[PDB]
């Protein structure tokens, strides 16, 4: 069902990091997105049920957990938790550009769903040893995002320039937090422009910012 969101109907998805004591990192941002999308897309969504599955999935958790929450249009929901494996602090992810392009007019790109054909295809273009993450651009050659991350580029001034939403990408939760804190700013740029970035990162709510290098 999660693996066949392209031929069949799709599900809404949220991937979060649960932490001892403080629970899900950026929890309210995740629920805001999930509840907002369910409302816009016509998904039955019972918050009491969402809280139930999350509470059961995290019952007895002793350390950080990667938690995947999924919602089907009929209101059916699942939550899965497994130990979070953080990246070493000195780890730098290698990025490559997929030939797979996104369509800026595809409105479904602003919802995190199981309809991941484009991203799965982009990811299949490169081996793990060739790219830790694969970036996708749109019909105007503007970088949008990674298959599972948003992009943040520092062209020298300390501001994390991240692709503007109208380029065709997921408004990520980490992305949103960085924008609201004044740390990131919307911008437009190509793969080639990134070569002039003094610092580069890709990130998501689960892992935070990940230093990256373009190839
Ligand atoms: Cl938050
Ligand atoms: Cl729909
Ligand atoms: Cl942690
Ligand atoms: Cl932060
Ligand atoms: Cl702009």
């Amino acid at each position: 069902p999660l693996r066949d969101g392209d031929t069949a109907d799709f599900e809404l998805i949220e991937t979060m990091r649960w932490q001892p004591g403080t629970s899900f990192l950026r929890f309210d941002r995740h629920l805001a997105r999930l509840y907002g999308s369910a409302a816009e897309l016509g998904f039955a969504c019972d918050p009491q049920r969402i809280a139930e599955v999350l509470s059961d999935a995290l019952d007895g958790a002793r350390t950080a957990m990667r938690t995947r929450l999924a919602l089907a249009r009929n209101g059916d929901a699942t939550a899965s938790a497994q130990p979070y494996e953080p990246l070493a602090a000195d780890k730098v992810w290698i990025l490559r550009l997929a030939r797979t392009r996104l369509d800026s007019q595809n409105t479904l790109l602003r919802h995190k769903t199981s309809r991941r054909q484009l991203y799965t295809h982009a990811r299949s273009e490169y081996l793990v040893t060739q790219a830790d993450e694969v970036l996708l651009a749109n019909e105007r050659g503007e970088i949008c995002e990674g298959t599972i991350t948003n992009v943040f580029a520092d062209f020298g001034d300390g501001v994390l320039a991240t692709p503007r939403l109208d380029c065709g990408l997921l408004p990520g939760v980490l992305r949103a937090e960085l924008l609201d804190e004044g740390r990131a700013e919307e911008a437009i740029y190509s793969y080639d422009d990134l070569k002039s970035a003094k610092a580069l990162f890709v990130g998501n709510s689960l892992r935070g910012l990940i230093p990256a290098k373009l190839v």
